């Protein structure tokens, strides 16, 4: 896999962004994971999450999985980076996301969240509290 620049255009809510990438503005969805709706428990907590590590970033990289980059609704997807940190790893450390939509051919970083995920639920994290 590989990372590409890409610019914020704006934070939209826990799992998706909007980002200026090869000169074009889209939303990205985050593979693998599944935050709460901003109306659901934890759901604004993983907005305000998602934002501000994207908005503190000096750096914001896209990286594609080997599958499908695009979904049926016209978003990227793809594992989001910032700072050399990775957005969709965070949410799940932070139990702000569940690891979810598992398609292969898109899973390269499964058990790397999958292990996240298990250190969530251990220390009774958010949405595992
Ligand atoms: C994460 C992800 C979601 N999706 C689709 C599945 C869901 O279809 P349905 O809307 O038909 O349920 C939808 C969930 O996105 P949200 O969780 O952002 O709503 O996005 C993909 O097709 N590929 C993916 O990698
Ligand atoms: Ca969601």
């Amino acid at each position: 896999l590989h990372k590409e620049p890409a610019t914020l255009i704006k934070a939209i809510d826990g799992d998706t962004v909007k980002l200026m990438y090869k000169g074009q503005p889209m939303t990205f969805r985050l593979l693998l994971v599944d935050v709460p709706e901003f109306n659901e428990k934890y759901g604004p907590e993983a907005a305000a999450f998602t934002k501000k590590m994207v908005e503190n970033a000096k750096k914001i990289e896209v990286e594609f999985d080997k599958g499908q980059r695009t979904d049926k609704y016209g978003r990227g997807l793809a594992y989001i980076y910032a700072d050399g940190k990775m957005v969709n790893e965070a949410l799940v450390r932070q139990g702000l996301a569940k690891v979810a939509y598992v398609y292969k051919g898109n899973n390269t970083h499964e058990q790397l969240l999958r292990k996240a995920e298990a250190q969530a639920k251990k220390e009774k994290l958010n949405i595992w509290s």
